[PDB]
DNA sequence: TCAAAACGTCGTAC
DNA sequence: TCAAAACTGCGTAC
DNA sequence: GCAGTTTTGA
DNA sequence: GACGTTTTGA
């Protein structure tokens, strides 16, 4: 896998722990099995004036992709296994959101094996509450007990 | 004069271009000189919730302090001296302040010699217009041009 | 007078 | 059904 | 920053 | 985040 160099880890690792967003999400779907989707983002916002830097970490990161909407930009990381590779290497270096981190890494590798069961499937909707938890999370709506429900009245 | 770790600048270089901020202000007040004090101050600001982060600073930094304002903390570095210092080494590790370390390096450089003439002093100012310019200004009021605005009487 | 601190404001860029 | 994208809303932490 | 709601496209 | 206003203390 592609390995990053220690020194852009540590910076972009600050920067991130400034900037960058690591969400975890119960998304509402009825396309899917337990009718909610499991949803990881990382996420680096910046003022579009200064899209450049987003745009150079599609180039460094090598992956991911730069969307502009309006006066902000974000650099988005989604597609679950750059992402694993990526977020290991990049865990060792953050301070505020290490913990996140973790998370949701351990999310992705008990991932396959969350379709399997709803017991299952609902521990994992828990570690999404602690990365929540962790965030300064402010208009969250879809909690794993909202899931509890819904997997009840089913 | 402290030499700080390499991993550790790199680190707080990268915070610091997302959460610092390198300000120059030219404060109106009749006390000083050309009735003008030349302002430097490094800043990173974090919830207070975090404040313990900003408190690991001060530790690691030696030099500067952590103030509150209610939901909001601040760590603070405005001693000219440990000023020039760190924003020496920190510089080459940043990617969105560096041009404003820079200038701000530069300025201290030049203060004793500020002191001097009011030709020099002003330009001292346009290079404080500069760092405002890079910065996400939206509240600033003093210029270099009201600088001797008032240098006009 | 001067370095430096203390306290407030305001509009986003996250 | 699913991974991944696309877009909007919103209240601060800067 | 951290979510939400919706859509793609096999 | 980036200021402004004001005060300390020799
Ligand atoms: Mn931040
Ligand atoms: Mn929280
Ligand atoms: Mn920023
Ligand atoms: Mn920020
Ligand atoms: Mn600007």
């Amino acid at each position: 896998n592609t390995k990053y160099n220690k020194e852009f880890l540590l910076y972009l690792a600050g920067f991130v722990d400034g900037d960058g967003s690591i969400i975890a999400q119960i998304k509402p779907n009825q396309s899917y099995k337990f009718k909610h989707q499991l949803s990881l983002t990382f996420q680096v916002t910046q003022k579009t004036q200064r899209r450049w830097f987003l745009d150079k970490l599609v180039d460094e990161i090598g992956v991911g992709y730069v969307r502009d909407r309006g006066s902000v930009s974000n650099y988005i990381l989604s597609e679950i296994k750059p992402l694993h590779n990526f977020l290991t290497q990049l865990q060792p270096f953050l301070k505020l959101k290490q913990k996140q981190a973790n998370l949701v890494l351990k999310i992705i590798e008990q991932l396959p094996s969350a379709k399997e069961s709803p017991d299952k499937f609902l521990e994992v909707c828990t570690w999404v509450d602690q990365i929540a938890a962790l965030n300064d999370s402010k208009t969250r709506k879809t909690t794993s007990e909202t899931v509890r429900a819904v997997l009840d009245a089913a």
